[PDB]
């Protein structure tokens, strides 16, 4: 495993071990995302958590992922389905895919993630074979056809979109597919500074990273 | 498992989302909202295989999340003090989730005993979480987290001060917010009515330690 | 002046002292006299006899308890709009809105008795509401009501220090509002749906405004009854987007 | 290009942490200030809550601003009387606890003080009944200190609230709440004065 202080093994650090001093730590997935090599957005832990919760991902399921880097969203999905549920992650741009496979593979040593280079709409997949579809695309409405195709009825597709304008365009686009609009939310984590006697919500905030969109696949 | 109509649970037809389940199951009493339970799992840094300590009340709402999170290789030990509705936690959890990764107990922790450094994370929903730090701390592998659910900032403060006595560094205090939007074009706005504040989440991290 | 009454449960009521009225909060009447003799600050019993606190209502307190039959405007947002408008006393402000009367009332205070608020309502019911609601709380002359729309209003040119709107389709008045507004003074619009905000911004690029702010006021009430101290569980999450625009220098 | 009060407050000379208009707007609304009223103000920063308060009270109203420490009082006065012509403000070089003021003759008390509890008693006197004291406090721990201390004066706690303005960046086709917000400045505490006691 990798260590946070971010390094990949020098030996005082291992002898101290996590929670020990030389301040050595074993990274949380969160810490790891926030310090890993990025070309990405990056997908934030608060958003990826809520996405796994809307997708209703449980162990053993199949989850379809697109697109971009860098394995941030893919790892959260990877733990959610784990064991051998399956993550089929699609990325279009090849050095971003590369970087992501590296990112994921160094933290997560299980092999429940199948990686695919190429747009999701080019790909061929079974009808009604997937337990959820997670998208982190700037133009998600493109894959809507495939997504309704590959997605078991009464399951969700969950898009991640920064701009509300993109969210509206999905919601209209989604009206021409067997998808019923289930949720539109903004996730927010309100950090507090506690350095007693100082105790206030932090002065500078992550005032949202993105909107999460959730469509449910009704039968059609 | 059970079914959901649009919107009541029973035994438009839907398999219920775990979150839908928590929101329409017999929630004893002031529920664990999924907004929070999801958060806590994230903070606790849970993966498949791990062992997690949970207390207490009282719908086993948090518990299901814990169950899915750690998986089948992992297991959850759930304590709950209260007797009649620890059962109700058990009724709620076995309806939705039929895996052997949860082992229940009656009682508070301090009365209980447990291996030292066995557990990969602790999750508290107790009114007075400061009572269980000697044990929580003992039970916890170093560098892993204790995550505690608390309605009032006064309780958060007390847990922060009581924790200075044990080998815990405070990493985080946060409120979660899932602001739902309504979108029926041309209408598009944040929902008028919202699950505002449910609780603070204190995350503590075990030192080596000493 | 009207009166706000509260019980120990916290529940508040609005009362208008009327000749020999009586207030019923349960199966127990209170004569209006006791309310008036008690005065802002004191208690009254319902002859059964439940303590009840008498208050003069704060402008805010009045807006939330009046019966509100227009699609209406909150104090958190009205407050913010007065401030975005940069409203100082003596100023002249053009207004168009709902029948709430709230927005007109918040603007009325900002400008003072030496200032002015020309308030326009389109529907004649919607006008009566605003007058009813506005002159119960404030009878000063710095508010003048008009029936109609701004695009059809006859306005002096560059005579106004700000424009406050609470219309469902404000792109429509941007043209009149442009000539009516002094350079570097603002238009501020109360829009519930982000779509309306989006259309207005798109529209505004055709008139001599620069967009300046787009925002959402939140007032997070806390409950404190020690040892209970937290953010109120249920709150007024979202009401409206405020859009602030600036009239370009010179034109 | 002439400037709005906000803009002035930004290029103004502010020794302390500034006042944000969200907070000052909310402060005026919570005190229920209308044209004509007589309001009491202290003290840190200087002089931007006072400008808001002058606009609120109006033409015929008056704001009594206390600044314990002089060079600040002066800087308050230059700042205020550069932007705000009206002679509707009265500056005092004194603490607010030490000063001597007619009973039940004020329509509010606006404190930006670190030590708000300290002036609790002289406010209960000065402030008419069923009117308000509103305190700006950054920390929840100070809020709590004040909540305990006011239990010992003729005050009911009406309101504790944090004020947020969620800015949006609209730059079509961009449209999204701004990534970096001013997440929190402070809490507002409103106390109501009881009858006689």
């Amino acid at each position: 495993g990798p260590l946070l202080l971010l390094v990949f093994p020098h030996e005082a650090l291992l002898e101290a071990g996590p929670g020990g001093v030389v301040s050595v730590h074993r990274p949380t997935l969160e810490e790891y995302l926030l310090h890993m090599k990025r070309s990405a957005t990056p997908t934030y832990p608060k958003d990826a958590s809520a996405m796994v919760t809307l997708l209703d991902l449980a162990p053993g399921m199949r989850v379809l992922e697109a697109g971009t880097g860098s394995g941030g969203l893919t790892l959260f999905l990877a733990r959610a389905v784990g064991e051998k549920g399956l993550v089929e992650s699609y990325e279009a741009r090849p050095h971003h895919l590369a970087q992501a496979e590296r990112n994921v593979r160094a933290f997560w040593q299980v092999e429940n993630v199948r990686f695919h280079l190429g747009k999701l709409e080019e790909a061929e997949l079974e009808e009604a074979a997937y337990d959820g579809v997670a998208l982190a695309l700037m133009e998600p409405w493109k894959v809507l056809e495939k997504a309704a195709l590959a997605l078991k009825p009464d399951r969700f597709l969950v898009a991640y979109l920064p701009n509300i304008t993109q969210v509206l365009e999905l919601v209209r686009a989604a009206e021409a597919h067997p998808f019923r609009l289930e949720r539109v939310l903004e996730v927010g984590w309100r950090e507090w500074e506690v350095r007693l006697p100082v105790a206030h919500p932090r002065f500078q905030q992550v005032g949202h990273t993105a909107f999460l969109v959730a469509l449910r696949r009704w039968k059609g």
